[PDB]
């Protein structure tokens, strides 16, 4: 249930980064997303429980989170500089990554 929970956290906060025009809100959402992503990355989704932990499908499940975390960190770096409109624009590409990797797992 912790995997759904983290995905829940990820998706709630994706909504925040889409909708907010408050910089601190944007930063707090990016931060919560990062922790949630690293937690989800340790899980095995019910649909791949029968593949090997070592399978390409699992390597690829984890790697989607490496991409997301990289994007989140890039957006935070920008935001923390005060480049918050650019951070929000970068953050628009988060949902896309999540959708690409949530389809194939």
């Amino acid at each position: 249930a912790d995997l759904e929970d983290n995905m829940d956290i990820l998706n709630d906060n994706l909504k925040v980064v889409e909708k907010t025009d408050s910089a601190p809100e944007l930063k707090a959402a990016l931060t919560k997303m990062r922790a949630a992503a690293l937690d989800a990355q340790k899980a095995t989704p019910p649909k791949l429980e029968d593949k090997a932990p070592d399978s390409p499908e699992m390597k690829d499940f984890r790697h989607g989170f490496d991409i997301l975390v990289g994007q989140i960190d890039g957006a935070l770096k920008l935001a923390n500089e005060g480049n918050v409109k650019e951070a929000k624009a970068a953050a628009e590409a988060l949902k896309t990554t999540r959708n690409t990797y949530h389809k194939k797992y």
